[PDB]
């Protein structure tokens, strides 16, 4: 497909939502869904659109399947591309930390080269601090299962609609 959707997943809240976000966009035919865990670095060199979907855990810490691989990224020419983030959290549980995770693969990813669409409003959440802020806005889609599994569809789905036109769909 056009896009590669490539997440990690401890619990499976994740992987749910990234099944959400491959819905939205119109199926297989339009996203690639890829478990992290089975990929290898230089599976996201096939795509052009990427959205890259990790949970934070741990206080502050990538999911474990994006820290091994973490290291191999830069093999892994990303000038050109066009990368969106999600990224599952908890702002009441780790208010300090909250959605971390993201943070630190786009601060990484986009030191390669590549360019950062989908920014995402925090109004919509209450927490301290996050890596995944630039400018009073996240880096990515904040989705919060834990406090806020409400506003989730609606996320996604608003999310989606603002990427199809970056991503010329
Ligand atoms: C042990 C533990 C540590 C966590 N640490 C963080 C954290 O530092 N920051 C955060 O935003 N959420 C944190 N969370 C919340 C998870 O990211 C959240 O539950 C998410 O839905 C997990 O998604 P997963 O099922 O895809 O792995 C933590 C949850 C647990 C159980």
């Amino acid at each position: 497909a056009k896009i590669g959707l490539f997440y990690g997943t401890q619990t499976g809240v994740t992987q749910t939502i990234a099944e959400s976000i491959q819905q939205e966009f119109g199926g297989e035919s339009i996203v690639d869904l890829n478990d992290i865990a089975n990929a290898d670095a230089s599976d996201l060199n096939a795509y052009d659109y990427l959205i890259i979907g990790c949970p934070t855990w741990n206080v502050g810490e990538l999911q474990s399947d994006w820290e091994g691989i973490y290291d191999d990224l830069d093999s892994v020419n990303f000038q050109g591309k066009k990368v969106a983030y999600f990224g599952a959290g908890d702002q009441v549980g780790y208010s300090d930390n909250f959605q971390n995770a993201m943070g630190i693969l786009e601060e990484k990813i986009s030191s390669l080269g590549s360019q950062t669409v989908g920014y995402w409003p925090i109004e919509g959440y209450d927490f301290n601090e996050s890596k995944a802020v630039r400018n009073n806005q996240f880096v990515g889609l904040a989705i919060d299962e834990d406090n806020q599994p409400d506003l989730t569809k609606n996320r996604i789905k608003t999310w989606v609609s603002q990427l199809k036109s970056e991503f010329g769909l």
